[PDB]
């Protein structure tokens, strides 16, 4: 059994606290918490490669992708491990987050501990972009700027 | 080969950036960087248990101590893994940090990635406290309040 947490901060009035809990036997990880200060609507939500905040959320690098796949949604068989889709901010700017995952781990070589969790300005198109949007869709989901981020740390 | 970084922040005018670099073959880890805003003199420097910033540096918990030992200095055979002794702030409030360690790892079950690095207000007595000071000495080194902290994250 394991627990982690990311405290999201940034330069855009967005903040939050997101917990990760992985069950004994490590099959399922529950990601939950809340994010405030968001424009109402859908916001892209990803675990990024680096837990490096020396350049704000920019130094977090690209999406966490240990298996070298294209970008997708969290339910997709082909996705980045760090792809957590969209969270939904209500009219009051608060998104309550609740995601169950078989792919997000807190133990082992694929652990997301030490990586950054990042919330974005726009909707993640889940790798469904078409036309000239498709290149960036299959890389990042076209979710726009990084509004807040935090390093995923071990929690009690 | 691996690299990590902690960006130290807090409520005391203290900040800094500390890098960790572990060589291929993972025997030696070099910890280096700088911390500013410090009172001149010696400041305790530890990796703590949790990378949890929900309650500032308080939620970092106690020292990282996977082998269940007493507190000591970094050169001691009996110490907490997270015990990094004192860093030294000059008259200008800046401490330049350079520490080599066989005990601090960036890979494996003892990795410090995901834990918090913490700089303290006072000198770490390295577990050498005597009299009524000895109980807290062998726990924390009596280094006083937590001035700044950051979660140790993966770096490029
Ligand atoms: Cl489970
Ligand atoms: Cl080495
Ligand atoms: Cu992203
Ligand atoms: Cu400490
Ligand atoms: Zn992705
Ligand atoms: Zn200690």
């Amino acid at each position: 059994a394991r627990r982690a947490v990311a405290v999201l901060r940034g330069d855009a009035g967005v903040s939050g606290i997101i917990y990760f809990q992985q069950g004994s036997g490590g099959s399922i990880t529950t990601i939950s918490g809340s994010v405030s200060g968001l424009t109402p609507g859908l916001h892209g939500f990803h675990v990024h490669q680096y837990g490096d905040q020396t350049n704000g959320c920019t130094s977090a690098g690209d999406h966490y992708n240990p298996f070298g796949k294209t970008h997708g949604g969290p339910n997709d068989r082909i996705k980045h491990i760090g792809d957590l889709g969209n969270i939904v901010a209500g009219a009051n700017g608060v998104a309550e987050v609740y995601i169950n995952s078989y792919d997000i781990k807190l133990r082992g070589p694929l652990s997301v501990i030490g990586h950054s969790l990042v919330v974005h300005a726009n909707t993640d198109d889940l790798g469904q972009g078409t036309g000239n949007m498709r290149e960036e869709s299959l890389k990042t989901g076209n979710a726009g700027s990084r509004l807040a981020c935090g390093v995923i740390g071990i929690a009690a």
